């Protein structure tokens, strides 16, 4: 529902097979997308893998996307997450605080396929949505009229 | 002219900031361009948030003293070829790792580390490390030199 | 700010000039500099035609920079950009192109007087800085330290 | 005569001829053609021109010519041959240098349709023979 979202690293890959093509496209007409340089990042290194261009490749990333550097303000919050975390006696993945704390400092609601791992950032304030609801939510908008 | 320009990983920046370290990172910061990595800098303010520190306080003295390099399109596109060439080796390496190493390939910053032979795999990729044991033996021999 | 950069042979024929001799010795220490082999042997010409000894200061050069030979990889970008160029209707000179295709491949920041004769090859990864603004920085670097 | 040999841009086009084909079969049976990477980078950019896979293109040649990468040597000779051309009232073409430069190097006859802008380049050591005189003493 809101202007601003986010996807990890795989959702991206998912919205950018060639079944979610009108999904994509509905998503980019709606939605400012706000990805992390760390999904970016972890994106342009499968795509290196499979021999691609990835200055390229990144330069239409940042034609529909908005790349947000990882800065001072997101290593604060992303800190601050894990430490809590670690207290609560749980070992969060790098990529995900790093994610979550981005996505917590754009406002955007991330999208992802396993969001389950970002529930103790709940707390932090973060908004998740399943990938899956969320293309059920799209084609709702378009029924919708908007 | 220019001061020689080095980085540190995050256990070894814990060391360089405790208390019998003091006069060392005093040293080390009027002798050399010290450039962090921003992924260095979090995991850094892990700790420090985890022993209930003031990490918006230490933020600001970091940042003060140190080049805080962000980590931007760049450097991931460095770090992306590099371990997209690692994996094509058979090789999965950490997260952590790969943009410390290819932030200090990027500033071209001598990596001081506990743990050099971690960083084996990316020498290829032009990263120079140096153990952090000798590399305060270096910095006490300038002193002793000096005075 | 890059760790790897390259000149022109004009922007190197100046870098190599006595009002520059601090510059050059902070860029070699700050830097990688990747030289094409066809930017070196247009600056051995200027040197040649002032009857230096062109043998002894290439043996110089070998030890400071990288010097990259024209090899099969670079030639096949060299055609695909000159190509790509000439079904514009252009017709690029072949050492902007050799240089160009050259930086490209070593992913090196070209460093030039004359970055509009370069600008028909940004599209294809070349990234270009004025000499002039590469020298103001070098020296700011120095001043802030001195 | 010699086994060594090489061609400039537009000669390799026209051995790559329909025409040409029988002179080209006969020709890399009895010589060995030295081709500098500087004519091989000219006739690919012709090839990406018309939209052929040059990668498959490359492949070809590789196989059939020595493929000759402009080194420190060749770039050596290139200086002192271009400086002294300069010197002496001319501006010969780079490719032109480049090539002549890599046939003395590897002592290769260069076989050209246009002989007469290698003339400078004679007193360093080039021999060039025309390629109408080349299919002539071939067939």
């Amino acid at each position: 529902l809101p202007p601003d979202i986010t996807f990890d690293s795989l959702a991206l890959i998912k919205m950018h097979s060639q079944s979610m093509k009108k999904i994509l496209e509905i998503t980019l007409a709606k939605f400012t997308v706000n990805l992390s340089i760390v999904t970016v990042y972890r994106y342009l290194t499968v795509r290196a893998y499979l021999k691609k261009n990835i200055e390229l490749e990144l330069d239409v990333l940042k034609d529909i996307y908005n790349i947000v550097p990882l800065n001072e303000e997101i290593a604060i919050k992303a800190a601050q997450i894990e430490a809590d975390l670690m207290r609560k006696g749980m070992m969060p993945d790098i990529e995900d605080v790093l994610t979550a704390a981005t996505a917590i400092y754009t406002k955007s609601l991330l999208i992802t396929d396993d969001s389950k791992r970002y529930e103790p950032m709940r707390r932090f304030g973060l908004d998740t949505m399943p990938l899956d609801k969320f293309v059920k939510e799209v084609e709702l908008m378009v029924e919708k009229e908007l």
